[PDB]
RNA sequence: UUACAACCUACUACCUCG
DNA sequence: CGAGGTAGTAGGTTGTAA
């Protein structure tokens, strides 16, 4: 776009200041010494050597050597003494945390301001706040290259929290029974959270699922501030006015949250930040300056958009849309020419009770929902290319009030039903909604999932409250679930275009799991790896990881990459000169040293006759940035309407530039935008790791939002790139597997190498 | 567990450097 | 093993399907 405004404004620094150095290569001795200084001296610890900047007249002395810092040289210093003063210009609000300062609007509530437009009221409804929380983050940038800057950004967001007793919670007839506590107080490095409510007895809280003691006083504990603790307290209190206090919530706090009254509340933290000096020391003063803009002026290069993402319907490209759904419907699938399984068998498996249900989901889905569901109309057979649908109706004798057998039963009938059959290629199997998030060890869903998957067999499973949808959101229900089936019997629904560039591009990703049992056992780590293939003209998904141990997953990464290297060179015939780039996709950055032994052993992989390229990237979500294009009037939100959604949201692709390794890319533009109400966007940050020899982190930013669009879990795109995303599922199935009887991976590389079998 | 999206809370980690 | 900058991951509730 022409210019991108951010939420952050410049901060006019001296060109320097002087500091006095000393040796401190034991950074333990730090908070013995910022104490011992407090008022007199800011201090801060740096690469072995404690500085310190005198912020006022007379106190203890310090020892060292005088140094003049230079602002343009070293912004790290005035950096961390901003995240202070930022605090002190600022003493009529109290931090509610440090780095960034984060502090609560002084009188501004929306639970009351909500209950006033409703037009509802409870005695105990003060005791429940929300309130806007702002944080203002000093962050280093380079407007051009070669030259940094420090800007102050402003985010804002929702401070949840019931102050409300549970002796008054208890006494107005809220079943406390099983919520999550913690304590109203916490000291330094306490915990917060103390475990569930059993019971009430007394002036104390019996707990379950403790984290220390078995129980509390109720005075020292509270409700943690969550949608399920506000909406089981309100709900109950409230009844059936309770719709009219959320829906009222909801508009509240649009009024923070859509881009035009974010443009303007950033807007008036400026003003208010800029009318005094802030000051860094005694007799030294920052300045908030103008708002920080993304834009091509005066030789500086920091705005682009890329183009539109192509899906992808043919080996060639004739075959292109903008929309996945409507290429499709349009075309077919991308390897419709030669998928091998024209007449797919596909094992059913549900409750006996609900068959008229399953028969008409069924129906639906493989026959379509005609031409008044147009989302949906042809079905899964015409609209996939394939002549027929088998299938194979398992009934299971179960019933949604067992809690402790329904996983036995599924199995059992499982395991008969398939010994007389003979192939199935996939199975449908129904759930009940209680039955969804039931432990593991009597989950249906990961029990069925864990038996089928072991016999190499895909499933996609669904849940009864979405087989009995309205036929207006069952055909986008369809649509997806399509996609992802066709896909689990090793389809291509489509791919993403990109440019014949160099002779070979590998991109792999790697996604983590953390799992456990309840919120109060430690969580467990376990990985996935996803490989993508640049091919003729588009992308093309690699292989996926069967092995999922977080322990050594960096020879993890080096191995898929070597092991892929080789193969890919023997395939494609390398050339003497042809050029190979591997690119790596996290959620977080690797290690320097797992950076060189992996372009080490990728570089002795290749040989001498090839040149690579490698890229090691970081794909961020939450951090401090946003960026609001003026420009962008927004879209009606539904048909003949004067509200508008995505109000200010930046075009999808637009790519800006922080600093020389970093950028911004915007992923939900006002199409994609839900609701009026939703708020504006944030985009992804991509950090290109410092030690890639490949360095166009434009590029890379490009190809990760291409990457967003190659889900096929959904026709709309993913959160993440695939590279990423596609490991998180695996990660979180295949950690949960291993814990299950009779789990085997070893079908994984065999009958369902080529399944999308985590989708 | 059709999904995408938003938010909230809780939990802590990750990388760098010495 | 700690300073320092940074933000990741899980699970719940509600609205909507470029
Ligand atoms: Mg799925």
């Amino acid at each position: 776009h022409m210019q991108l405004v951010s939420n952050g404004f410049e901060v006019n620094l001296p060109d320097q200041v002087e500091v006095i150095v000393r040796d401190l290569p034991d950074p333990s001795k730090v908070k013995e010494e910022r104490t011992r200084l407090m008022g007199y001296w800011f201090v801060h610890w740096f690469d072995g050597k404690l500085f310190h900047l005198r912020i006022k007249a007379g106190g203890p002395n310090v020892d060292g050597e005088h140094r003049a810092i230079r602002t343009a040289e070293h912004p790290w210093l005035l950096r961390a003494r901003l995240d202070d003063a930022l605090e002190e210009a600022l003493p009529k609000y109290a931090a509610v945390k440090k780095r960034p300062f984060t502090f609560l609007a002084q009188k501004d509530e929306l639970i009351d301001a909500a209950a006033t437009a409703a037009g509802l009221s409870h005695r105990l409804l003060n005791s429940f706040k929300v309130i806007p929380r702002f944080a203002l983050s000093p962050k280093i940038y380079e407007p051009v290259d070669g030259t940094t800057r420090v800007g102050v950004f402003v985010t804002i967001g929702m401070r949840y929290d019931i102050e409300a007793s549970l002796r008054d919670l208890l006494e107005a007839g809220i079943d406390l029974r099983g919520m999550y506590v913690v304590r109203r107080k916490r000291q330094p490095g306490e915990r917060g959270l103390l475990g569930r409510v059993r019971a009430i007895s007394d002036d104390m809280v019996q707990l379950f699922e403790e984290t220390d003691l078995a129980s509390v006083n109720v005075n020292d504990a509270k409700l943690e501030g969550s949608k399920e603790n506000f909406t089981r307290c309100l709900s109950a209190l409230l009844g059936h006015n309770y719709k009219k206090l959320l829906n009222a919530l909801d508009d509240q706090e649009a009024g923070y949250r859509t881009g035009p009254r974010f443009d303007d509340a950033v807007r008036r933290m400026g003003e208010f930040l800029a009318k005094k000096p802030i000051r860094l020391a005694d007799n030294i003063n920052a300045q908030v300056g103008d708002r920080i803009v993304f834009s091509n002026e005066g030789q500086a290069r920091n705005v682009r958009l890329a183009p539109k993402v192509e899906y992808v319907f043919d080996r060639t490209g004739a075959k292109s849309a903008e929309y996945a759904w409507r290429g499709l419907s349009q075309f077919g699938p991308f390897d419709r020419p030669s998928f091998a399984n024209r007449s797919p068998r596909i094992l059913v498996v549900y409750p006996s009770s609900t068959q008229g249900k399953v028969e008409n989901f069924l129906s639906a889905f493989r026959d379509g929902m005609g031409s008044n569901y147009s989302g949906f109309s042809k079905g899964f057979v015409d609209l996939m290319g394939l002549t027929k649908v088998e299938f194979v109706m398992c009934p299971v004798e179960v019933s949604s009030a067992d809690r402790n057998g329904a996983h036995t039963k599924y199995n059992s009938a499982i395991e008969d039903k398939l010994a007389g059959a003979g192939e199935v290629h996939a199975g449908i199997v129904v759930l009940f909604e209680d039955h969804a998030r039931l432990p593991d060890d009597r989950n249906p869903y990961i029990h069925t999932k864990s038996l089928l998957l072991t016999l190499g067999v895909p499933t996609q499973q669904v849940r009864m409250p979405t087989v009995l949808l309205e036929p207006k959101s069952l055909q986008y229900t369809l649509q997806n679930f399509s996609i992802a089936t066709y896909a689990k019997l090793n389809g291509t629904p489509w791919t993403v275009n990109h440019d014949k560039a160099i002779n070979d591009e590998l991109v792999v990703g790697m996604g983590l799991a953390e799992l456990s049992g309840s919120r109060t056992e430690k969580r467990q780590r376990f990985v996935g790896i996803t490989t993508v293939f640049a091919g003729d003209g588009s992308y093309l998904l690699g292989n996926v990881s069967k092995e999922c141990e977080y322990e050594g997953y960096s020879d993890a990464i080096r191995e898929s990459m070597t092991g892929i290297l080789r193969e890919l060179k023997k395939r494609n015939n390398w050339r003497p000169g042809d050029t190979v780039r591997v690119v790596f996709h996290a959620h977080r950055p690797l290690k320097r040293v797992d950076v060189a032994s992996i372009v080490f052993e990728c570089t002795r992989e290749i040989g001498s006759d090839q040149n690579i390229q490698m890229a090691f990237v970081t794909v961020s979500h939450d951090h401090p940035f946003v960026l609001i294009d003026r420009s962008e009037r927004g879209l009606e939100a539904y048909k003949g309407s004067t509200a508008r959604k995505g109000v200010f949201a930046p075009p999808r692709g637009a790519i800006s530039r922080v600093g020389r390794l970093t950028r911004l890319l915007a992923v939900n533009s006002p199409q994609l935008i839900k609701r009026a109400n939703t708020p504006l966007p944030t985009p992804l940050l991509v950090s290109l790791h410092p030690d890639s020899t490949f360095k166009d982190v434009d590029y890379l930013a490009e190809q990760a939002l291409k990457f967003t669009s190659l889900s096929w879990r959904s026709t709309l795109p993913a959160a993440t790139p695939v590279t990423i995303f596609y490991s998180e599922r695996i990660a979180e199935l295949l950690g949960r597997l291993k814990s299950i009887p009779n789990w085997s991976s070893a079908n994984l590389n065999i009958k369902l190498k080529w399944s999308r079998w985590f989708l």
